[PDB]
């Protein structure tokens, strides 16, 4: 499909057999969730944006249906505002942007 | 143009008759560019983003040009981790997400 921008670009996302909504984020390198209990193991990150680093989780080889399409790569988890779906993930679901 | 998502989508910006580097940021409602001289009139405001708020200046009704695509918008200047061209003028150039 096409997405305008004239609102917040949120998508419905699958993950751990969870239904969420997420942002399309081209400026984000990674995927990064708000907090929720992903098992298995992870290691700890920094990211930094706007106001300053939080601290995350980086989660590896984590399964995402976005919009229908699959993909599988890093998810980060913290305490991020929104959920957020970054280049990591976007490019494996073809997602262009255009103008 | 179409842009994939395998690197940053950086593209060159002309403002205040300046160039400068930029990230096209799906994510970001407004754009934020990091601490330079503009004319005109300015007030202070506040832009949360994923580590905090920062205090920024705005500025209205500026000309900026991206990628040889010309907007007249809203930007805002302060301590940015890195140019960020938001929603408010991608629109103006017309610019959509497709997968
Ligand atoms: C600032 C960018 C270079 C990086 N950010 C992605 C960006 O799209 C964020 C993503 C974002 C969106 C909403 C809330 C927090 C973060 N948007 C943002 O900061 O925009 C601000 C200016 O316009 C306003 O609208 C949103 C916040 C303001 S980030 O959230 O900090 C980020 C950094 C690293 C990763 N792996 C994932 C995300």
């Amino acid at each position: 499909p096409q997405i305008t921008l004239w609102k917040r670009p949120l998508v419905t996302i699958k993950i751990g057999g969870q239904l969420k909504e997420a942002l399309l984020d081209t400026g984000a390198d990674d995927t990064v969730l708000e907090e929720m209990n992903l098992p298995g193991r992870w290691k700890p990150k920094m990211i930094g944006g706007v106001g300053g680093f939080i601290k995350v989780r980086q989660y590896d080889q984590i399964l995402i249906e976005i919009c229908g399409h699959k993909a599988i790569g890093t998810v980060l988890v913290g305490p991020t505002p929104v959920n957020i779906i970054g280049r990591n993930l976007l490019t494996q679901i073809g997602c262009t942007l255009n103008f």
